[PDB]
């Protein structure tokens, strides 16, 4: 029989194992020919596998490389100009690879050029509620200061974009001992940790779901035009540069001016946190430059996409997508990912090679330059939006399969909740002293839901993956799942290596996953979530689920708004119209579910998936939210000030964020009250696309 | 049998004129208490005549009344401030009509309140090539000044943006004789033309798509947010008031300055046409002034909604709407549109009572408001629109039937030419000379194709009429029909009675129609379209019509910029990209026609009508065009100069409008190349949704 069971039982831990290995012995930076070369190979391979049609989608894109001739650095310098203390060109590189050239040193891209020179403040994590501690608590001025952040907590675009609000010149980046060593656990190469000279690179762009910095809105094809830089999408305006802990030493153990705040400023270094500005007495006068070189560069990126023609709906899509690109080698971020996408694509085609099709299309695609703003998957999500709107079931990201070995970590679309229980409860957990127990077991013991006894949790979608263009813009049902560590406050910090050179197979083989049992794990999540979706009879979305969470979101914007009831009641600031198409949507849903359940007549199937599938999309306002147009999701959008984390109705939120300190408060609650319309309107004309049609 | 032919034979001429009368005999102004009992009579008949379901949606919209008990009025006025002469309080009404109350004195919906007094100056019909002519070539400035202009043309709210970026104070805008008064045929009540008490009311708003001013993008909904007045979208800055060639005459007669340039600036009325500014000589003193006191309000509104369920797609909704609300008695516009649509419901009903139902689900709507800014079509689509982007086939419009007794007049997407021309030739002509021809034939001789010969016309769909918010807003495939004059000058001013009093049911029974036969034959040409949009197994709409027009449209495109070749060559200015899409979609198209043709396979079908559907929604931007985020057809929009005309590739054609006055042709020629890979990426997107879909 070709069922779930058969797709499932072909995969291999080995195979992945073996994919792995092959897809992390060279760098595969975005735009460089390593990388075009590995898209032609798996293009090939997924023709051999069995797809129907394999193609490269090709893009011109803005890029971002250090200068080979002239490195970035950062420097202590003194009185007269010299420089005392240099910051590292390079992160020593692993046992047996400090021969492979192309190593591309830490940077930060699309930093702009500069060598600006100044007194340094420390601002914690830099985010916003740093700089409130430092600007309204502790009266420290960050304007024309050069700015020293920890990484962690939010994506690092957020950090940068809060410095340069703050009037900082520059901005230096480095990873904390106390984020990024696990206490008991060895450096690499004897142990998972990150050594001192180990740096995290990454984009610290803030594209707001845009795409190319050139062209947004247009696919960055043969034809198209194409922005100055200075009306350029997302660029940061001041100098940027990540450094390790080693490094990070030398720069924080002279600082003076105040004390830090409380203990949740200081880190695990050896040096006081001090926020400052500037050194201490006797070094007073020696100041801090950055000298930053990288260049900006349109460049040809490739993407794979391969297709599995549907038997029976070849109009409907199915979408496995993760990237392909990498930092440097890439043995977790992203080939971990990508290996387990190719070992699914080999055991969909092996069933197609028996005969076998499944009931829907399913696209697969391996995205490039994913690494430098989600821009591969969102390049074609642009030229392709007419297709995906009208055809896009679902979307299953696959980057990292693994950040840890403890237990499943899953954030999707409500839709997808009962899917997600109900294909765990059947796979068999691959933890130690949970043998023979499902998989749903184990990660409902380790990862409970806050909210429901017996229930994992499983979080709200954000950004910072390939996803994002088709859940946050285009309104497709999307999700994502992987293997996670315990450490709930590193939830957004990555593990260790996250982004160094250290990121390698041996990595994943000696530390992570010797015996690819959590690759496989995760490869069957995956892989049966995308099974289910092209497959089902009835998509296999919940609606009620829905309408259980956006009651909790509404109860919970109804609280942050309560901190001000004065205003509220002088405003007339109700939130009545939200819960009463919360209820509505409730009852709708409930009517749904059981002609759902009750309904031989494939008019009324087909017009039933298309109500389902047409859920999502319901949520989209074609208006956007405020000042971010690419982000169209009116329940969701990645937080304002953390970018990794997903806000619900974020309308609103972001209205009453900080409002106590707005000057015309009549304004401000006037934009509160606008944005509670948008959501109830938008919640009562979601609930009604699920009546019945006529 | 239940067929086209049953549909058709059940229409009556004795019905429609029955119900013209009925509702004809008392005003029914958008906002007041007659025409909400019109809107439940209409309600009750619906449910009698046999729908599914009959509605009211309602609305609370920004309407506009003059101040009953602080008229309206213009007036010379002396050195002394004394007034001379003033214009009429009223029109006088029609013999029989002379006690109806409730008849709105003529005005100009929408003005702002104000005194002004100034100089008058004549700028024609207030179009954009007058105001280059006065102000370029004539150096005469409009700073400060009245603005006098003839109606006719354009747009009326186009010549008050004119008039406002020109700098006047107010607008007095006048029916000359010369457009509203045919030579040889006598004045009401003895003949059709306008008397010289007669005046044309309308709005003269500028709202680009919005529907109501304060709750774009929203439904106007018993929890919207509005905006305040000073935020709302296309209000006039001036006041503006309408007048007749009698009181027209005692104003322009005095007018001193320049000459008119030519003969093209000269009226009909014994005065000398003079530019002006100012009186001559010996009036040069006395000066013009407007007394205008309309108020704004928030109104309800009700639009009449009914549903004939579709028995095998009843997911796919195929609309016929019209408004119902008029100036006065509205004995054309809209009744002689309304009467028709309430034929049409009586027929769809009679054969449903006979057990039959169509393939597809037909809505029917009586809208409201539609003269005040199409608010009530507008705030409805705002409300479904997620129902129709998904679910919409097709919008029949049905506005006034007749506009003269010639021949047929067609504006429709290219989608429906095939369908409109085997429709007519299966009806029989209407017109003496013609008896035992087809509608085709009469149509084709009076009104030929300018390029292909033996077919007849068939022209853009621009604004000005309710299917504006389901064509350039949402993409809907969209058509509108009606019996027209032969006067090709006067195909945008008007019939001359158009939006005055003395449109009455005596009007059309006298003068227009005294057999209904031409209310008949439009009858079935608008209700064969529902007829057959709403049954044909395979949708009605033929691709390789628009890969037709849009290589006409590119070729046009292409040959205005041509007028500037030194400027192609300098900036690159490039049509290749346009053209290549264009050729793409003929060739793909043509494939299509071909499977099309080629497939008992219900999925393939249905896949196939989704794509015919889904062709005109992928014309769609969603960033909307430039400045107007309201019209996002990327191939059609109402002409930035005259709302009432469709203008093609609209985002290059401004672009390129006036160009050779732009101050940096750098970023003006930039800006066109912009516009061009827009078009090109949209056109090959389109052509893209007919591909084989895997
Ligand atoms: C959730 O679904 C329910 C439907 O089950 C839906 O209820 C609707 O609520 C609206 C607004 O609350 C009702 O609107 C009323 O409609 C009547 C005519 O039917 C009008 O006469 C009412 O207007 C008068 O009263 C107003 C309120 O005080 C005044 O402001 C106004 O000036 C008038 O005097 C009023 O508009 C509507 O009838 C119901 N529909 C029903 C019960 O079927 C509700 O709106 C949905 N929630 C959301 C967020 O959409
Ligand atoms: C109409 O449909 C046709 C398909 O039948 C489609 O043709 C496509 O055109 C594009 C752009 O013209 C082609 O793009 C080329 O792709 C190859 C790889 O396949 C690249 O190597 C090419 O890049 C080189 O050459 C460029 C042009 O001089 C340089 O700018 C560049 O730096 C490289 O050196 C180039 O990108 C594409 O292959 C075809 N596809 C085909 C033939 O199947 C056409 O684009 C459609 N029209 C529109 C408006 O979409
Ligand atoms: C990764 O695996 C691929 C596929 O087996 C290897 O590419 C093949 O290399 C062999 C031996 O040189 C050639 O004969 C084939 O043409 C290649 N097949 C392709 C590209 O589809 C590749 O060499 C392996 N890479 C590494 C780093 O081990
Ligand atoms: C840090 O790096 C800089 C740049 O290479 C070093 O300063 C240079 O030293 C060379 C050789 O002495 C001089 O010719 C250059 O003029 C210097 N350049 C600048 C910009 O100062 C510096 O020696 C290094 N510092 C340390 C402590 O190693
Ligand atoms: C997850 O599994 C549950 C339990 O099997 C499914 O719920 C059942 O679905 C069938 C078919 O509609 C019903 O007859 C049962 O009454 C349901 N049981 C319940 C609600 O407890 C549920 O549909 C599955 N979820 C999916 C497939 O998304
Ligand atoms: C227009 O026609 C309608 C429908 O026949 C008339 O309304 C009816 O009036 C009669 C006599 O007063 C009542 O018994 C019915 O209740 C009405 N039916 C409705 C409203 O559905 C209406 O009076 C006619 N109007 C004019 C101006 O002739
Ligand atoms: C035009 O209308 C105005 C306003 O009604 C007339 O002027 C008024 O005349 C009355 C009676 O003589 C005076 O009490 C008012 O003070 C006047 N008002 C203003 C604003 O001037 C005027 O007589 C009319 N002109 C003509 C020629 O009929
Ligand atoms: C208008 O009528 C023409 C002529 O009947 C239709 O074109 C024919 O359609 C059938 C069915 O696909 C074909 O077998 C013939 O070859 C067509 N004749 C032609 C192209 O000359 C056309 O489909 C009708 N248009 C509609 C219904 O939109
Ligand atoms: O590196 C990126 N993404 C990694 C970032 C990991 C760090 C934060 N982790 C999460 O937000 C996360 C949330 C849910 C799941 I299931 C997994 C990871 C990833 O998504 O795997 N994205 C970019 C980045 O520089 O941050 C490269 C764009
Ligand atoms: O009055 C309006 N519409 C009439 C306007 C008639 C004058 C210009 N005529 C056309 O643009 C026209 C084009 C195609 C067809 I088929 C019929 C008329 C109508 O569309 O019948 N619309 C408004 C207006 O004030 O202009 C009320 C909004
Ligand atoms: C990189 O630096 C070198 C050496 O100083 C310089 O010649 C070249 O312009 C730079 N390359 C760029 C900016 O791409
Ligand atoms: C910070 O410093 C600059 C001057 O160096 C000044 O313009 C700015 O206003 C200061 N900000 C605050 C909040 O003190
Ligand atoms: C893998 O799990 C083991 C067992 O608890 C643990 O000791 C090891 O540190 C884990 N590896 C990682 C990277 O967390
Ligand atoms: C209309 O004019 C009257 C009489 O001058 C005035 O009292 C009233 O305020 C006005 N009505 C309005 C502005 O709605
Ligand atoms: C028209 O008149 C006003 C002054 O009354 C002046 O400001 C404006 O610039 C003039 N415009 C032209 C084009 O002469
Ligand atoms: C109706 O047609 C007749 C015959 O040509 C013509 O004399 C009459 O003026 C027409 N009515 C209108 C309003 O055009
Ligand atoms: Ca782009
Ligand atoms: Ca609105
Ligand atoms: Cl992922
Ligand atoms: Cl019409
Ligand atoms: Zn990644
Ligand atoms: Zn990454
Ligand atoms: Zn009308
Ligand atoms: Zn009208």
């Amino acid at each position: 029989k070709h069922n779930m069971k058969a797709f499932l039982d072909e995969l291999k831990a080995e195979n992945i194992k073996k994919f792995l290995y092959n897809f992390t012995q060279i760098p595969h930076l975005a735009g460089t020919e390593q990388n075009f070369q590995l898209a032609k190979q798996i293009q090939s391979q997924w023709k051999e596998f069995g797809l129907d049609s394999v193609e490269l989608a090709h893009y011109d894109v803005l890029l971002s490389y250090p200068n080979k001739t002239h490195p970035n650095y950062i420097s202590i310098i003194n009185e007269d100009g010299n420089e005392i203390f240099n910051t590292s060109l390079f992160e020593p590189p692993p046992p047996g690879y400090e021969n492979v050239s192309d190593i591309v040193p830490p940077f930060s891209a699309f930093s702009p050029q500069g060598m600006p020179e100044g007194d340094l403040v420390y601002v914690n994590y830099a985010r916003t509620e740093d700089f409130f501690k430092l600007e309204r608590d502790m009266k420290i001025n960050c304007s024309g200061k050069i700015v020293i952040a920890r990484y962690g907590k939010v994506f690092r675009g957020n950090k940068v974009k809060n410095a340069q609000l703050a009037g900082a010149k520059g901005v230096i980046l480095y990873s904390d001992p106390a984020d990024y060593f696990a206490p008991g656990v060895k450096s690499y190469p004897d142990g998972w940790n990150l050594p001192g000279g180990g740096v995290q690179r990454g984009n610290i762009l803030n594209l707001n779901g845009a795409g190319d910095p050139l062209t947004p809105g247009y696919p960055a094809n043969e034809y198209a035009y194409r922005r100055g830089i200075a009306e350029a999408v997302g660029l940061p305006s001041i100098p940027v540069h990540p450094i390790g802990y080693y490094d990070a030493q030398k720069l924080l153990e002279k600082m003076g001016g105040s004390a830090p705040p409380d203990s949740s400023w200081r880190g695990s270094l050896k040096v006081p946190y001090n926020v400052g500005p500037g050194f201490t007495g006797n070094f007073s006068t020696q100041k801090v430059k950055m000298h930053i070189h990288s260049t900006n560069e349109v460049t040809r990126i490739y993407n794979v996409i391969g297709t599995l023609r549907g038997a029976v709906e070849p109009d409907r899509y199915v979408i496995l997508g993760g990237h392909r690109d990498s930092w440097v080698f890439g043995g977790i971020d992203p080939q971990s990912g990508a290996a387990v996408v190719h070992e699914i694509v080999r055991s969909f085609g092996t069933l197609k090679k028996e005969g076998w099709r499944p009931r829907r299309t399913i696209l697969f695609a391996s995205w490039d330059a994913e690494e430098f703003g989600l821009l591969g998957s969102t390049e074609w999500a642009e030229e392709n939006s007419r297709l995906l709107q009208e055809r896009g079931v679902a979307y299953i990201n696959a980057d990292s399969s693994i950040e840890g070995n403890y237990t499943l970590r899953v954030d999707c679309t409500p839709l997808m909740y009962s899917l997600v229980h109900n294909l765990t409860k059947e796979l068999k957990s691959p933890d130690e002293g949970f043998e023979g127990k499902s998989l749903y077991e184990s990660w409902t013991k380790k990862s409970p839901s806050p909210e429901f006894s017996g229930m994992p949790r499983i979080s709200k979608l954000g950004s910072g993956n390939d996803f994002e263009v088709f859940f946050q813009r285009l309104g497709i049902a999307s999700g994502r799942a992987r293997y996670t560590k315990n450490w709930e406050t590193n939830k957004f910090s990555g593990y260790p290596l996250y982004h160094s050179v250290y990121e390698t197979y041996e990595l994943v083989e000696k530390f992570y996953d010797p015996m690819f049992k959590y690759h496989l794990t995760v490869a069957q999540v995956r892989g049966g979530m995308v099974f289910e979706l092209a497959n089902s009879i009835v998509l296999p979305f919940d609606c009620r689920d829905y309408a259980v969470v956006l009651r909790k979101y509404a109860d919970k914007i109804y609280s942050i708004s309560m901190k001000h009831p004065q205003e509220m009641k002088t405003y007339s600031v109700s939130f009545d119209s939200l819960f009463s198409a919360v209820k509505n949507f409730t009852e709708i849903a409930s009517k749904f579910s059981e002609r759902l359940q009750d309904f031989s007549n494939p008019i009324v199937l087909r017009m039933m998936n298309d109500q389902l599938m047409f859920l999502e999309r319901a949520f989209i306002d074609p208006l956007g939210l405020p000042d971010r147009p690419f982000y169209r999701h009116v329940i969701y959008a990645p937080s304002s000030h953390n970018k990794y984390a997903g806000e619900s109705f974020p309308g609103i939120y972001d209205a009453l964020f900080d409002i106590e300190s707005k000057v015309d408060p009549s304004k401000a609650w006037g934009e509160v009250k606008r944005q509670i319309y948008v959501a109830a309107f938008t919640v009562q004309a979601a609930a009604e696309t699920l009546s019945e049609v006529a």
